[PDB]
């Protein structure tokens, strides 16, 4: 069972490569460490046991965040309202298309990886194409808008050695971009 104490920190190199393919079929040992990824994210949004061990509640996961400079990454949003629900175990995701308008949490961002907050906009594509693997290499393909977007790029940044922070505007940090959409 991961914990917190499983998450490398800000300033820990591993968070700054860029991830390696995956060769398919997975080992038996990548399998469970992308079970307890997901795991993770469902014991973090779980009131009782986040308490009791400690966590930090998350959406999104990649293995870098975890010391392993793998190109795989967990997702789990939970129903808003909408209907929709976001549960995916991603092997060597790729954006293939995206839409020009971008998107923003007014808030900003967080990161499991990053104990202080860093105020900012981090403006990311609106619409985006995935291509990836499931767990049992069959292929997926994922059409993302809005939340679900923004973390799934959130997750693939991490893949490609990149931290939220990186995307945030050193003058104007609160300052929405030109029809980019709130969400
Ligand atoms: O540390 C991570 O990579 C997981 C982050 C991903 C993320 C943060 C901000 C915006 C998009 C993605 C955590 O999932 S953030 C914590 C959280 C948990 C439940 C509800 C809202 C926020
Ligand atoms: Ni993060």
């Amino acid at each position: 069972m991961l914990t917190m104490k499983d998450i490398i920190r800000d300033g820990h190199p591993t968070l700054r490569q860029k991830a390696a393919e995956l060769e398919l079929p997975l080992t038996k040992e990548e399998k469970e460490t992308l079970i307890a990824m997901r795991e993770f994210l469902v014991n973090s949004q779980d009131e009782e046991i986040a308490k009791r061990y400690g966590l930090r509640s998350g959406v999104g996961l990649a293995a870098p965040q975890i010391n392993i400079s793998k190109r795989m990454i967990a997702v789990l949003i939970p129903d808003d309202g909408s209907g929709k629900s976001y549960d995916y175990m991603l092997v060597n995701p790729k954006i293939v298309s995206h839409s020009v308008q971008e998107a923003y949490l007014p808030t900003g961002e967080g990161c499991l990886s990053v104990d202080d907050n860093v105020a900012g906009l981090v403006h990311r594509h609106n619409r985006i194409t995935i291509k990836a693997k499931d767990i049992e290499g069959n292929d997926i393909q994922l059409r993302l808008k809005g939340y679900p977007a923004i973390v799934f790029q959130h997750e693939i940044d991490h893949l490609n050695g990149v931290m939220f922070y990186d995307h945030i505007d050193k003058n104007h940090p609160l300052q929405p971009h030109t029809d980019a959409v709130e969400v």
